[PDB]
C-alpha cells in the first residue's frame, strides 16, 4: 500500500472517546471503596496502596476518588487502576470498544505501532481484551498479536512534540514519508508532520467536531487505507 508503516492514536481513533469516563473510570472508582477498606498488610495491592503514603483509610479513599474526579496523572493512581482493570478486563466485565474498521485495518496492514497518553502496560491490556463487534456480549478478542509496538508519554515524550515523533522514528526505523500518522487531535498531527511524517485527522461519532476551514483530510474509517 502507500505507507510501510502506521502510527494509530487510541482515543477518538481506533476507540469511542467516551469509553474512559462512561466505563473505565465508573469502573475504577466503584471498586475503590471495597479494596481500600479490606485492610490486609502483605497483599500484591496494599504495596501499591502504600505508595499514597495515607494511612487512615477515609482519607486514602477520598484522596484516589479526588485525583480521578480532578484528572490527575499520578503514577500510582495509573498503577492502582491497571491492578483493577486487569480484573475487570479477565473477569470480562470490561471490554474495549474497538471500531470494526479499526479492528480489520489492524489485522491486515502489516507494521501497526500505537502511540497514546495511556501507558504500555494499559495499551497491551486494552488490546488483549477487544469487544467482538460481532457479538459484544461473548469473548472478547485479542489484537496484541497483530501490533508492532506501542508508545507512550514516557517512552517518546508530549504527544504535541515534534522531537517525541523523532523519537519514535528512531524506534520504529522507517523513513519519515513511508509513515501515516492517525489521530482525532489536529495538534499531534502539526507535532508529527515537522519531521515529515504523513497524517490524517481522525473523525469518529462523539469527538470534537471539525472546522469547516482545515487543512488536514478527515477520515471518518479506515476502510479505503
Ligand atoms: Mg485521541
Amino acid at each position: 500500500d502507500n505507507y510501510s508503516t502506521y502510527l494509530l492514536d487510541i482515543e477518538g481513533t481506533v476507540c469511542p472517546i467516551s469509553f474512559v469516563k462512561e466505563t473505565l473510570f465508573p469502573y475504577f472508582t466503584n471498586k475503590v471503596p471495597q479494596l481500600v477498606q479490606q485492610d490486609t498488610r502483605d497483599s500484591p495491592v496494599s504495596n501499591i496502596l502504600s505508595q499514597f503514603h495515607i494511612d487512615n483509610k477515609e482519607q486514602l479513599q477520598a484522596h484516589i476518588l479526588e485525583l480521578v474526579a480532578k484528572d490527575v496523572k499520578d503514577p500510582i493512581l495509573k498503577q492502582l487502576q491497571g491492578y483493577v482493570w486487569a480484573h475487570g478486563y479477565e473477569s470480562g466485565q470490561i471490554k474495549a470498544p474497538v471500531y470494526a474498521d479499526a479492528i480489520d485495518f489492524i489485522k491486515r496492514k502489516k507494521r501497526v505501532f500505537i502511540y497514546s497518553s495511556g501507558s504500555v502496560k494499559a495499551q497491551k491490556l486494552l488490546f488483549g481484551y477487544v469487544q467482538d463487534p460481532n457479538a459484544p456480549a461473548h469473548d472478547s478478542l485479542d489484537l496484541n498479536s497483530y501490533i508492532d509496538g506501542y508508545f507512550d508519554i514516557n517512552t517518546s515524550g508530549k504527544k504535541t512534540e515534534t522531537q517525541s515523533y523523532a523519537n519514535i522514528l528512531r524506534d520504529i526505523g522507517a523513513k519519515a514519508s513511508e509513515v501515516l500518522f492517525l489521530s482525532d487531535n489536529p495538534l499531534e498531527l502539526d507535532a508529527a508532520a515537522g519531521v515529515g511524517i504523513a497524517t490524517g485527522l481522525a473523525s469518529r461519532p462523539g469527538n470534537a467536531p471539525v472546522p469547516d476551514g482545515q487543512k488536514y483530510q478527515v477520515y471518518k474509517n479506515f476502510e479505503t487505507l
